[PDB]
């Protein structure tokens, strides 16, 4: 249906946040924790940035789980302003 086309790629450029003033940080999207081991095992992946959760998601492989991670920071709006 939306194709291979994983959120993934455009918030790669968000972890960084090139800004300036901005403090140097480097983020990395890696599996938290697998959960449901007596039936089908699934990946909990948890996206951190500057010491706060932007994005997070889980699947039964890191590719589906880190694109929902990243389509959940998306939703969520990245450094959120009013």
């Amino acid at each position: 249906g939306p194709g291979n086309d994983p959120i993934s790629q455009l918030q790669q450029c968000c972890l960084t946040l090139r800004t300036e003033g901005k403090e140097p940080d480097i983020p990395l999207y890696k599996t938290l924790q697998t959960v449901g081991p007596s039936h089908a095992r699934t990946y909990t992946v948890a996206v951190y940035f500057k010491g706060e959760r932007i994005g997070c998601g889980k699947g039964p492989s890191k590719k589906q789980a880190k694109m929902g991670a990243a389509m959940d920071a998306l939703e969520k709006y990245n450094f959120p302003q009013m």
